[PDB]
């Protein structure tokens, strides 16, 4: 179980937002702690990423696209896992200071897209993922999201998506072929709430400075560098089935 067992020790623990639960619920304090809590979430997602099996074997040019675009969708699921295990999915657990109930899903001018991830949320409970399914999940979530035109070298990532799918298989043999559906269905079900809140962040950076919603340095860069790539459709998520 050596593969396991790394992707447990690897695993990122609690990071806060920082945010001032003392200040009125607005939409400026609201995503500007978000955005903060993005940028603090980003150091660890790489420090995570760099540590998984066979990671190193792509070109390191392809180790930071694949991390900078499929951030959204390893945040939002990771989220999700955090929502159902802490609280049932009842409300959305960003970070320990910053739990976002009904009116902050309202002032966030985010009610639909929480309303989204609260879905994704339940499915957690609905299909009984264990942590084993989650944790491989999560790192397959890293090898499904990549430009049209190829990667530096596409065959290097094709054989380690190829490994991660293998990887997932063998934590549900641990009925099969139901599980397999149920769990690929809900890995493609975050690429389109990844897709809304990749929208959502790119508009709001446009005008970031309009409504006071402040930016850090990472997500400035990668949402005005990496985001629109992903909007213009030169990168493209990889479903599992056809959407
Ligand atoms: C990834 C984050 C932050 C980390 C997390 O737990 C999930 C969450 C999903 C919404 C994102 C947010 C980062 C800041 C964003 C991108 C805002 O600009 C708009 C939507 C926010």
């Amino acid at each position: 179980p050596i593969f396991l067992n790394v992707l447990e020790a690897i695993e990122p623990g609690v990071v806060c937002a920082g945010h001032d639960n003392n200040q009125p619920d607005s939409f400026a304090a609201l995503l500007s702690s978000l955005n903060e809590l993005g940028e603090r979430q980003l150091v660890h997602v790489v420090k995570w990423a760099k540590a998984l099996p066979g990671f190193r074997n792509l070109h390191v040019d392809d180790q930071m696209a694949v991390i900078q675009y499929s951030w959204m969708g390893l945040m939002v699921f990771a989220m999700g896992w955090r929502s159902f295990t802490n609280v049932n999915s009842r409300m959305l657990c960003f970070a320990p200071d910053l739990v976002f109930n009904e009116y902050r899903m309202h002032k966030s001018r985010m009610y639909s897209q929480c309303v989204r991830m609260r879905h994704l949320s339940q499915e957690f409970g609905w299909l009984q993922i264990t942590p084993q399914e989650f944790l491989c999940m999560k790192a397959l979530l890293l090898f499904s999201i990549i430009p049209v035109d190829g990667l530096k070298n596409q065959k290097f990532f094709d054989e380690l998506r190829m490994n991660y799918i293998k990887e997932l298989d063998r934590i549900i043999a641990c009925s099969c072929s139901r599980r397999f559906y149920q769990l690929t269905k809900l890995l493609d079900s975050v690429q389109p709430i990844a897709r809304e809140l990749h929208q959502f962040t790119f508009d709001l950076l446009i005008k970031s400075h309009m409504v006071s919603v402040d930016f850090p340095e990472m997500m400035a860069e990668i949402i005005s560098v990496q985001v629109p790539k992903i909007l213009s459709g030169k990168v493209k998520p990889i479903y599992f089935h056809t959407q």
